[PDB]
């Protein structure tokens, strides 16, 4: 699975700003990177100093209720530009390093300005921090902290863009400032100039710790008129390595080379590529690549420039829309994507406003795709996990707005919170949009409802991911994919529906569970101490509480979920009067991708002692339902279904002798009660509804003194194939095999014609020969929630599929477009005494069995037929 | 149909404000109310004057591209409070009337302040308008313009809340200011005091023109410590009518009576009720009602107070969270809902923050329900149509934020735009959420895509609503409900699918069409001059343009919709290589209510000359598809379907002799090609997919020189019952009938037992007697898109339905919960020579026919049976 991008929940951090320029993820403490604060500000003007605002992260404090980011002004400065942070005082709190006194533009550089200073973090939320001067250089414009020549002091690389008003040709000093031993006294730091460069517009840092032992010290990557280059100190001296020269010079235009550059990790190499925007404020996005089998890192490789995109011509002043690039692992796959900060344009163009996310889609040819992730001005991007402890990467932006120069409407700071789940209000219910679990690399958890002693939580798990739980207490109900856990009785697996008429505990007996190869989506039932405890003697004891986290929309946070007597619902139509029978709604789970497909609808129910929810059969709306009992009032509450024909049972005055009872104890889920074919496909009524016998939840019988409510959850799935009737014996371990027909004397093996991945490619049996092209390998996997198997070509992934229609002598082909419910590409498996395997299609209620077969006893066409068992016995040989 | 509320698209008008208090819909011109500007401001502080900001409506200018509201400061004032507007200079531009110099609170009233002034609108967008003093009174706090004692000058009623610092017991003058003959000279207006009141906190105006001739002049409704009362001038004198006294006085608490009041239209009466918040800044919502058969209006009725809601206790200072009530017809049904402005609370409570919308649900008992429409602070609400010309009502709010008193986080101005359609990005496609057409009272239109010479537009129509079109040019394709138009050949009706294998023009030959009783949802194809003209000779000529209006989210506005060669789509899997066959995606239409149900998926396609889109049968995903051709390349392009068994046709090398061709000319749609039962229910495959014969779009044959593309739209619907095979004769006009069995000599008529609306109530035939309880009436209606009818009880709406299962001798009952696709409650109709009518259920492929019947030849049970024609012949008698 290539990784898909996560979703993003937008949130306005600060709107209505007079201007904007810089945004920075600022961790308040130097021992923690998670939920940092945001600092933002603009360039100011001659009429207004710029407030250096630290916006306090409301999510940082565990158990938070607020989504409001409180601004705390650290300073009020004339013409600030760039900033970074480091623990200067070495006391566990990050200090701010900032440049100011720049002037109002490149044509108005303060000759005595270009100051670099630091702001002492006082270890608590207070405004107006103590500020001390580090040094000065006119035009001072970018800076980063790090360890460049030593590791026992903070050091700062600082670089002016120009040296003087309107001077676009004189190079500027690249300066390293070194903290003194006591930075709270002294004043003016040690300074050393380590190079001169033209129009440097970005400084990027590669921390030594990123380089897996290649570098003792941090590398400085500069993007300016000279192109992109890397400076580093190696214990002995400074060296330089040219990455490339960027945009060629154009006559009458003072900007060439690069405007920004960032270093992109691919797998094991922190520098698998280097991306760049060109030139100063330009419209060109390029990437630098090195040849296959290069050393890791930057300085040992030869780089080559490739232009990816030109977003349009420059204006009269030779500028465009791109302000910055940054690299970050947005989709969690171990490769950095890169983000491009698009300021906006005049005339307005959405293509040049917001953030583009570029993704390396082919490591071999170094091909990238791009996806728009925001369409409001970004003059700068900050990345961090702003909302949780996980390895997700959120994106913060600030609009680019400089009054009387280039102003964006409504300048604002925004944050886009990476998530596998977005919540939105319908009317009385919530739509929960989820990523496909198979292609996400992040765990997402969202608590939604505190009810009946549990915090019901929606949980998206990537493939083979772990979820820690409270052993013997936490419960799970899977809605897509699979999870499993192990205990002394071996492996336990859970899927959307257990076996027909079956019952399974939802309780996890282990300390953790893991998703299988497709990931999982599930409801996790955490224990709660804030929604009552059983026995529930009244609906008052069962009041439910909205648990949505503070970053979900306000309209969802404000929702209540009352229990409503079923008599009072708009669908009662005069029924259920005077019954202790209650309903709580409700939650749709749909895929967030372009299918928008339903996953499940979820609602809750209760029934007092002696109460029946009423016999029904779902002729009104089609779905496959599973119930999970949270609390069983008497121990005897559960599902009954009629075992007689529909015509022979009266749901209004039920004869309970013509029913069977499946008791559903506390924290158990029951299996399907709908009608199925022998291989698990659902029977269907003439109006396209899943066919059910008459059935109902009924509480244990007796007198409600004292009262004790059943509480249960309905999961309404779209139609799917479930398990088989009767259950077949297990005879085949999934794995990778050659699939052979014939005697020890001369075999043919199953083959996809020419290994061709094209839909419709014939499947054949190739004579195995000494000349000896060897057998094609097939992956055989169990289809979860069924007793069926699929056969997928190991090289191309093509599924073994009968062509339509599945009839005697029908041809077999490879496909990635199977029929729904895998009708012609799923197989019932049996083993004879010779230990050969037969694969049989789902049997049409019409016809006889049809087996995967050879067409005769150099290539033999492969077919389905059920006349001859001889032609459909295969040997499986591990490959 | 009760009316449902519309959806609301939120938009931030202005964020990051220092404070907030007032928001007002401000029409710039006095001859137009649509798309007004917004004025907002807060109380200011001693440290900052308050900017009186007029935020320019970007949607006001037809052909707009921007969603940005430009602020224009009209004035900068010390401590402004209330404002309104009127055409003072009588020149066609509204002037602003404003109070200021109030002071900083009720404990700090400026003794020489309480100024009332007006700002002269200069007829263009300029800041800082000329300001002139009208008059003064300390504590001045609310004001409205109108015509109170004359109609030839602007008049202003102005009322202080207190007269002096901390004085909560002295009553204040109720003052009327009258414009001079030349308001641009003179200065200080004529003033008359027309009453004194305690703690007036709201002034509401009933315009004379609203009163259908009851009042010559405007009525002034005041809400204060004295309760709610109405003052008016009648040509002769001022009078007063008490509405009620509001919240009783409580010991130690200075606030009682009312904080706000608004007058609510119900149908023909501009004052069917009066709503109120109590007391000053309180938490109590009450309504005033008058008895059935009262005169219309206010002063002739006796009113009675009813408390609806108390949102919680007051704080230490005796205040709560409600600042204002307003009445407006939010759902367009001719009755005013009311809105309640909830400022917020400390500690925070979502229940007391935002806007609640109260709806009168029972005119008889005057019962209201409430629905949360915003959950961010509203210190004031303005209503208007901010986005179009229609009678929709949008809501603008400003947060209540007074520094050092009660401050809301991120004070902002927001607007909630009333709509039947919300658009949201999925990934490459757009989700269009729509209201149910049956319960909306608004037309909504949203352009989405400019392609192939048409502006494709999504259109929601309420029941019996009109849509003007360009005769013989505009095209429509219905996705839900029905529309029709008339021309010289009579009525034409369109529904989601015409007859199986049929073809109909989409072109409207009339100047308008109308929706039927369920409303409609449709795609309107407007003519375009900005997306090319046929013949389309290349895909370049077919570039499509995003048309979403400026108020939809930026992420949807920024989307492009490229044509992609089908070979290049991720679902091709190696197919369609080197074909001129292209695909454009795409648009989901789903219901916005708690069902979230699919309506249709929409995508587009093209095929060059001689190109086949390939034979297929939809075993992969289930849906009922209809295609509409926009442009037919050769005139011969269209749908072929195989007329032989699935097993007998090779989609890879098709024999076109075993197919039939339906040519689909320009702007035509074809009918269903899927397999159906005789009464229109879809055949279903074992994997729950709609069963289709092999079928494909194929372009006209020949050589692409010169090229000419087919362009067509796919509409993928969920499963539904279509028309019958063969089509039955039309023998019954829908309408209201008594349904009788038997001889002229002695009949029984169809009856719902005891007229009982309960699901499952028996249907019977009651002996018609001289003693003479007369026959129950039934509404018989055609089911659109089918040849079936339904029978609904005229009093209760209950559908005539066979109980499950429909078998010989099965009982018949009334229901509001029919089986999907109306399986047991829809009827095929035939007429014998005696002119009697027989009603037959959809026939199960199993059983024989089953007719609505009497069970014998005082009440006879009614059943379904098909053994005896005798028992199932009915006379229909108009009722
Ligand atoms: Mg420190
Ligand atoms: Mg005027
Ligand atoms: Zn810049
Ligand atoms: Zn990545
Ligand atoms: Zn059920
Ligand atoms: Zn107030
Ligand atoms: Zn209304
Ligand atoms: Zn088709």
């Amino acid at each position: 699975q290539p990784a898909a991008l996560p979703l993003f929940q937008p949130q306005l951090v600060q709107g209505g700003r007079p201007d904007g320029y810089w945004v920075e993820a600022f961790p308040f403490r130097s021992d923690s990177s998670k939920c940092p604060n945001i600092i933002g500000y603009g360039l100011g003007t001659y009429d207004m100093k710029s407030d250096i605002q630290m916006l306090v992260n409301p999510y940082a404090t565990t158990n938070n209720q607020s989504s409001s980011w409180t601004p705390v002004p650290l300073a009020k400065l004339d013409f600030p530009v760039a900033m970074h942070y480091a623990d200067i005082t070495k006391n566990g709190f990050n200090d701010v390093i900032i440049t100011d006194q720049y002037g109002s533009s490149m044509d108005d550089i303060w000759a005595y300005g270009g100051r670099v200073s630091w702001l002492e973090n006082p270890g608590e939320l207070r405004d107006n921090w103590t500020m001390r001067t580090i040094g000065h250089s006119p035009g001072m414009h970018r800076l980063k902290a790090g360890h460049f020549t030593r590791t026992d002091r903070v050091q700062v690389v600082a670089v002016p863009i120009v040296v003087a008003s309107s001077d676009l040709t004189t190079p500027a000093d690249v300066i390293i400032f070194t903290a003194p031993d006591d930075p709270r006294s002294e004043q003016l730091w040690q300074r050393d100039v380590v190079g001169t460069r033209h129009l440097v517009h970005e400084v990027a840092i590669v921390p030594a710790a990123e380089t897996d032992g290649e570098m003792r010290f941090d590398q400085i990557i500069l993007a300016g008129r000279d192109g992109v280059d890397c400076l580093w100190y190696d214990g002995a001296r400074w060296q330089r390595h040219l990455v490339g020269t960027g945009l060629p010079e154009e006559r009458g235009d003072p900007y060439w080379g690069a405007g920004s550059a960032a270093v992109g990790r691919v797998g094991d190499d922190y520098a698998g590529y280097i991306c760049s925007a060109e030139a100063f404020h330009g419209n060109t996005v390029s990437v630098y690549t090195k040849p296959a089998g290069s050393p890791t890192g930057i300085v040992r490789a030869e780089w080559t420039r490739h232009v990816l995109d030109v977003f349009g011509p420059l204006n009269g002043k030779h500028t465009g829309s791109i302000h910055q690039v940054v690299c970050a692992d947005i989709d969690g796959d171990g490769e950095d994507e890169f983000l491009v900060a698009m300021m906006g344009a005049d005339p307005p163009d959405f293509q040049r406003t917001g953030v583009w996310c570029y993704k390396l889609v082919d490591r071999t040819n170094m091909k990238f795709s791009k996806t728009k992730v925001s369409s409001v001005s970004a003059g700068r991007i900050a990345t961090a996990n702003f909302h949780s402890q996980g390895s997700e990467v959120d994106i913060a932006t600030i609009s680019y707005s400089v009054p009387g120069y280039f102003e964006s409407p409504n300048p604002s700071i925004n944050v886009f919170l990476s998530t596998g789940i977005l919540a939105e209000r319908l009317d009385e219910e919530v739509m929960l949009r989820v990523v496909r679990a198979g292609s996400t690399r992040f765990k997402t958890e969202m608590e939604f409802l505190d009810v009946a002693g549990k915090k019901l939580t929606l949980v998206v798990l990537p493939p083979f991911a772990r979820l820690d739980v409270e052993r013997n207490v936490s419960g799970v109900k899977v809605m897509a994919g699979t999870v499993c856990w192990a205990d002394e009785n071996g492996k336990h697996e859970r899927v959307p529906a257990t076996r027909p008429f079956g019952c399974e505990s939802m309780i996890v007996s282990a300390d953790y569970l893991e998703s299988g190869e497709e990931g999982a989506i599930l409801v996790l039932y955490k224990p709660s101490s804030t929604s009552g405890r059983p026995p529930f003697r009244s609906m008052d004891e069962l009041v439910a509480h909205n648990l949505f986290p503070a970053y979900v929309p306000d309209s969802v946070r404000a929702m209540k979920f009352p229990w409503v007597r079923c008599a009072d619902r708009p669908w009662a139509h005069g029924r259920f009067k005077d019954l202790d029978f209650f309903n709580l709604i409700g939650f749709h789970v749909n895929f967030a991708d372009d299918s928008a497909a339903v996953l499940a609808h979820v609602q809750l129910w209760t029934a007092g002692i002696g109460v029946s929810a009423g016999f029904h059969n779902h002729v009104e709306a089609s779905f496959c339902e599973i119930h999970a009992c949270i609390a069983n009032g008497t121990g005897r509450g559960g599902m009954r279904w009629a075992t007689v024909p529909d015509a022979n049972f009266n749901p209004d005055s039920p004869n309970l002798e013509d029913t069977e009872l499946i008791v559903v104890p506390d924290m158990h889920e029951h299996g399907p009660l709908w009608r199925t074919r022998p291989d698990g496909h659902p029977l269907l009524r003439m109006n396209d509804t899943i066919d059910y016998p008459w059935h109902a939840w009924l509480a244990g019988a007796g007198n409600p003194s004292p009262q004790a409510f059943d509480v249960w959850v309905a999961f309404e799935f779209p139609g799917f194939e479930t398990f088989s009737t009767p259950p077949p014996p297990r005879v085949l371990e999934p794995g990778r095999y050659a699939i052979r027909f014939g005697d020890p004397h001369q075999t043919a093996s199953l083959a996809l014609q020419k290994n061709d991945a094209t839909d419709g490619t014939p499947v054949l049996a190739l004579l195995d020969l000494d000349g000896g092209p060897s057998p094609q390998a097939w992956n055989i996997s169990h289809v979860p929630g069924t007793d069926m198997y699929e056969i997928a070509h190991a090289k191309t992934g093509s599924l073994v599929c009968a062509r339509w229609p599945p009839v005697k002598n029908q041809r077999v082909a490879g496909t990635h477009s199977p029929a729904a419910m895998g009708l012609t590409s799923r197989w019932a498996v049996t083993k004879n005494t010779k230990g050969q395997i037969t694969f049989r299609l789902p049997e049409a209620p019409d016809h006889g069995p049809l087996f995967l077969s050879v067409s005769a006893i150099d290539a033999i066409p492969v077919i389905v037929q059920g006349d001859s068992i001889e032609l459909s016995a295969w040997s499986l040989v591990p490959a």
